[PDB]
């Protein structure tokens, strides 16, 4: 799985251990080994949500399977919770795009997961 | 809707009010309330288009519905026009990927839009 | 085609000519005219792969067609090879998401490719 967070929150406001927490929590939530989890946080972005520049986040979670109605609701609760607690971003100013990737469309280690 | 623009144009060349203009124009074009529109501009990027480092932009527009042949052509005219007028980027050096998202695959406020 | 690479490798470690090499190699691999190839490299990123902050890369390749099982394996060999040789990133710390875009969903020059 791959989780990316783009936010206007300042780099200094991202707490130590944030990437490790995301990795652990996502491994738990998706049921995939943490060794396969990639996380990426991009602070200090020029963005607006609803026409406002208050703290917000635009994210994406890509996974080969483990994507669906109920699972995505669970992921959203978990991730919005983390963003709210760690980055002080209101859940209603967070968008998370979920992508169910086909194994043949994910490259890794000179080949794909097909 | 979520609109992201990545460009090699310098931050200083992005006019004040650009995010607000994108928000307003997108609300009008998509027919959705501005409160749901998210915009993200990323300047000073290391990119090339056609092998050239002249001004260019790689963008994406994600929306739950309101994506299709005719609509996308209209979105492209609007957005390329704005990029040309505000950032001085030639329309033929702009790529905009459109994504019609399923409500179940968009997280927001601790849940999804499903 | 559009290729984007996000990495924690420092800007200074990206060799001169890297964007041109990616452009030429992608033109060759996809069979697409070089003038239609867009490349974007984003260094100095805050990311982790498998919980580790050792050099890694999260990438994406979007193309209208020319995406499939065998082709993606070939693209992965090519791109991981380039990332390993030029940025010193181990192939097993690279993820590349492949997207087969519909011509109607790609905007360019005030319209789409439909
Ligand atoms: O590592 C990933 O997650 N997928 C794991 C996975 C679980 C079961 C399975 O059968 C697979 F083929 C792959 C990918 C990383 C790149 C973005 C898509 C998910
Ligand atoms: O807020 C968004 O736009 N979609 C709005 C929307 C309009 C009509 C509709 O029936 C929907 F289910 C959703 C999403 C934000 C995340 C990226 C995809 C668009």
């Amino acid at each position: 799985p791959m989780f990316i967070v783009n936010t206007n929150v300042p780099r200094a406001s991202v707490p130590d251990g944030f990437l490790s927490e995301l990795t652990q929590q996502l491994a738990q939530a998706t049921g995939k080994p943490p060794q396969y989890i990639a996380v990426h946080v991009v602070p200090d972005q020029l963005m607006a949500f609803g026409g406002s520049s208050e703290p917000c986040a635009l994210c994406s979670l890509h996974s080969i399977g483990k994507i669906g109605g109920a699972q995505n609701r669970s992921y959203s609760k978990l991730l919005c919770g983390l963003l709210a607690e760690r980055l002080r971003i209101s859940p209603d100013r967070v968008y998370i795009n979920y992508y169910d990737m086909n194994a043949a469309n994910v490259g890794w280690n000179n080949s794909t997961f097909a």
